């Protein structure tokens, strides 16, 4: 009744099929804010900087309009010298606050990157409405490295946004 | 005379020697916690893990002696292969809480990478911890990406530092 409408998710989204040489991982954070919002936020595939680190610009076309198959460009200075990732939207869906997207190329240390990100609603007595959001991936490992490795780099990546995304929608919540 | 102490530690510590094929750079990060207390942290030259981004591991030598010119190895997590950084402790003054290290090898994203952090006083009891860096920029790489690689890593740990420092308040 509670955690069933998250256990759906998992399965559906954040559930991977265990490949050769790739790896995956799943990763939660709390937020004290409504879903709405975060979902607002989330949901621009336009403008990650404004909830991810290391984010020097993100460019789009001219014409650009949201829709599976649509492209960004993304400066990343996550690592030296600059990195510009090419990525494309998976899937979208304003209804059951999921969204997704992929690296095509780009991006020598996430290579045939696909992630999923979910939004929830938690209302835990004074039930103010508090937000959990889900993110995983699966992604290569690069031949030569460990499993560890890749994955230690995409959770501590993921962690810092998360930790950002709560607070840029935390504080719109006391704007 | 807490802005003197702070600005005479800029002067001594924060200032740098310019120009081309080098860049430097300072931040801060003001904490609600007792400098006593975020210094305690900082000095920890065998687990900088404790406020740091970005570390699968720092090993020590077995004997392990804590005074300039130790050493520790840190296993740094990019996303790139098995990278060791190699650090010398070059300064520790606990009476002005004055720290710095250098990276002697093995991080080649920071090439002679020089770091030195101060914790000040101002005055609940608030603390300012400043950090500064020189470091290398080969010709052909830009200054600005560099300087936003290292100013990024480097707030991101003093945002943590505050955080893991404010805690120890209970």
């Amino acid at each position: 009744s509670e955690f069933t409408q998250l256990s759906q998710s998992i399965a559906e989204f954040h559930t991977y099929q265990l490949g050769n040489g790739r790896c995956s991982s799943l990763l939660a954070q709390r937020i004290h804010a409504p879903p709405e919002t975060v979902w607002s936020v989330v949901r621009r595939f336009d403008r990650p900087q404004i909830y991810k680190h290391f984010i020097k610009s993100c460019n789009v076309s001219e014409d650009f309009e949201m829709r599976v198959g649509c492209t960004r460009d993304v400066n990343v200075i996550s690592g030296l010298p600059a990195n510009t990732s090419r990525e494309r939207l998976d899937l979208l869906d304003d209804d059951r606050r999921v969204t997704g997207f992929s690296i095509t190329g780009g991006e020598h240390r996430l290579r045939n990157y696909k992630s999923v990100t979910t939004v929830h609603r938690f209302e835990k007595e004074e039930e103010r409405i508090w937000t959990v959001v889900l993110e995983s991936y699966v992604v290569d490992v690069p031949e030569g490295n460990s499993e560890e490795d890749t994955r230690l780099f995409a959770d501590t990546v993921i962690r810092l946004n998360l930790q950002k995304l709560a607070s840029i929608t935390e504080a719109m919540n006391r704007n």
